[PDB]
């Protein structure tokens, strides 16, 4: 009698709308709803009317920054990686073509270098990603730039599968630590290519067998070569041409807004069969796929595990010993602020189509440590120059509490401080292997 479908997807987050891609690429009959009267979730784009309506919705708007239609404003600026995975579900999903690249002009790791006598103090650098950049890299002392040379030249030519390149170091068997004493790289290089380059957010790796990173860092290597200036690309006009992108692609094979779901029906073995709203419309499924604020209501579906905080800001000129980029990240080592975790800021402005000509957005993320969490970025902030105005939203992270839930109700989790998006797609992909049981195929 009543309608049906594959997969009900509540919430129009990236990850949400990623994910219905998938589904109705590979054939499956879906229904995507969101509460709200705009798509994105928590990652919703936001133009300055919204901005300022959402964080000082008692302050008029300044003149200065002109009309709504240069503004779109990422809550969750994260940006790509050109090799990562993203790249490849948009390429298999078709949706790419419905939205125009443009490469992060740069990438930069925090390493406090203190005032010399002949030298300033200096606090970010270019991440090297070739020999040659290395051998060249403030990062380094003298000696330490030949030896990441090597590094680099070394990790350029090797390869996973064929012995020949290892030079006799086993990577299944030596872990990443053996590696870099192997090339007798110090503490603060082992820092920025855990960190900056092979994109992790802990040291765990060192432990670990050594060919996981070194994939990792290839890859970064590797991924450079498509734009030159960075291994990261962001969309023209920012993220919110993603859920755009795959509305419209699913409609080929729909999405709604402004529904709203008030209750979950269950079968007889505790099952989610269905979904029912305040307008008393019913539609069946055999799987959920939603976000936690979907799931508030029941029991023992996601863990809240902290805290992220994030600050937009809106600058006057480029950040502050960054070569005047129109757009960059910045990877803050945790240890570089005596903290657990790391910090992360992106840069974004005119060059994306998410500013006025002549205003830039960093926005500052961090996971939150302490009682204080606006005092946790107050340095990260002092890099940024002359702040105009700051936005700040601090949000609960959750988990989803297992893997193949047995109810079928399959839980985003929260997007976490990381300035690209590879946790994100992780997750998604998670979420996939245990829909159907298969890893995705690249």
């Amino acid at each position: 009698q009543g309608e049906h479908y594959d997969v009900i997807i509540l919430g129009t987050g990236l990850k949400e709308c990623i994910l219905s891609g998938l589904l109705s690429h590979y054939g499956k009959k879906i229904l995507v709803l969101d509460r709200n009267p705009y798509y994105g979730g928590e990652t919703a784009s936001l133009n300055l009317t919204n901005l300022y309506n959402t964080f000082k919705p008692k302050e008029n708007i300044p003149s200065k920054y002109g009309e709504n239609r240069h503004w779109n404003v990422d809550l969750i600026p994260k940006f790509i990686l050109v090799g990562g995975n993203l790249v490849k579900i948009l390429k298999k999903t078709r949706v790419t073509n419905y939205l125009e690249w443009l490469v992060v002009e740069g990438s930069y790791v925090y390493q406090h270098q203190k005032k010399g006598f002949l030298t300033s103090e200096k606090f970010i650098h270019k991440v090297p990603a070739t020999d040659m950049e290395a051998l060249v890299s403030p990062l380094l002392s003298l000696m330490e730039k030949n030896r990441c040379k090597n590094f680099y030249q070394y990790v350029s030519e090797w390869d996973a599968n064929k012995r020949n390149t290892w030079d006799n170091l086993d990577p299944y068997k030596l872990t990443m630590l053996e590696i870099y004493k192997h090339f007798n790289l110090c503490q603060l290089t082992i820092d920025f290519l855990g960190h900056a380059v092979a994109l992790y957010l802990n040291d765990d790796y060192l432990k670990q067998p050594a060919y996981l990173t070194l994939e990792r860092i290839k890859l970064y290597m590797q991924s450079i070569s498509a734009f030159g200036k960075s291994p990261f690309i962001y969309p023209l006009y920012g993220l919110g041409g993603i859920p755009e992108g795959f509305s419209r692609m699913c409609a080929i094979n729909t999405f709604m807004l402004n529904k709203n779901v008030v209750d979950f029906v269950f079968d007889d073995d505790n099952k989610v069969c269905g979904i029912k709203s305040s307008d008393g419309e019913i539609a069946y499924c055999d799987k959920v796929i939603c976000d936690p604020s979907y799931v508030m209501h029941l029991k023992n579906k996601i863990k809240k595990i902290g805290q992220v905080i994030r600050c937009i800001c809106i600058l006057s000129n480029p950040i502050p010993e960054t070569n005047q980029t129109n757009s960059c990240q910045i990877i803050i080592p945790q240890n570089q602020l005596n903290r657990k975790s790391d910090i992360y800021i992106n840069l974004v402005s005119f060059q994306h189509g998410v500013t006025l000509k002549g205003k830039y957005i960093a926005i500052v993320s961090a996971t939150v440590e302490t009682n204080n969490p606006i005092k946790e970025i107050e340095k990260p902030l002092e890099l940024l120059g002359t702040i105009e105005e700051k936005f700040v939203k601090i949000s609960d992270l959750y988990v989803s509490t297992s893997k193949k839930p047995a109810d079928n109700i399959f839980v985003t989790s929260s997007y976490d401080a990381t300035s690209h998006f590879e946790t994100a797609t992780n997750d998604l992909l998670q979420i996939w292997e245990n829909l159907w049981g298969q890893k995705l195929n690249f």
